[PDB]
């Protein structure tokens, strides 16, 4: 149908137990507010979201669910370099050259990782300052992005 | 011409010294060729060979003969002086200043960083909510980040 409203998530699970139709989602596309999409089973499905979170739709984020059957987005994969930053130093001076650089960044999954697409520029620029990365195909969650 | 730096007033000099100063602003830090006006009024240029690539610092020596030294001093300015409560924090300020393109310095803390005062980016720094003060203080070179 047209979904307006987000129905909790898969995390707060969910056994599964259910049918789960996704949408397939790119990482940019994951701040549209209206937008039509079709779900991996092909269903044609309408957002125009109402209180959309700021940060974006995340992985598993229920768009529908009606008995059994699930909708929910699903954020594609993009090469994604993995920075590990080896102080609180090198922390913002990574920070602060990636943001100067206008590249999207998020948080990592411990405390001086910090992930972004890949960009030639932007891997040029990390290997001039000699941060240590690895470039690897993984997920940009939404809720995990700096602001900006 | 001025074209190697002598050190440093830090690795003093009790002074000891008749002192002349250079006076730059912190933005003027970078100037590898130009001619100054020492506060004397001497007349001084320089075309510096391997100037830090941080700039110029305070206390660094121009000159020395004798007794008598020539040295750098930044002008002080308005600064805003961060005082990010965590690591999140502090990537969260310092990509949103690089993203403004202001200018950022290491603090004398960890979780302290210094910017040039601007309205936009105070503006910024109140919409995170994060902890600042502003103070004429000093930016210096050595402290900068590079870009």
């Amino acid at each position: 149908m047209i979904i307006e409203r987000l129905v909790g998530n898969l995390r707060d699970l969910n056994p599964l137990d259910f049918s789960v139709d996704h949408v397939d989602l790119e990482w940019f596309e994951t701040r549209k507010k209206i937008a039509r999409f079709k779900t991996r089973q092909g269903k044609d499905i309408a957002i125009r979201l109402k209180d959309a979170p700021k940060l974006g739709l995340s992985q598993g984020d229920i768009l529908f669910k009606e008995e059994k059957e699930i909708i929910a987005v699903n954020i594609l994969d993009s090469e994604v370099i993995h920075i590990q930053a080896k102080s609180v130093a090198e922390v913002a001076k990574i920070c602060y050259e990636i943001g100067n650089r206008h590249a999207a960044l998020y948080y990592g999954e411990s405390q001086f990782e910090f992930k972004t697409p890949f960009e030639k520029p932007t891997l040029a620029l990390l290997e001039k300052l000699g941060v240590q990365n690895r470039v690897l195909s993984s997920k940009l969650d939404s809720k995990e992005r700096l602001t900006v």
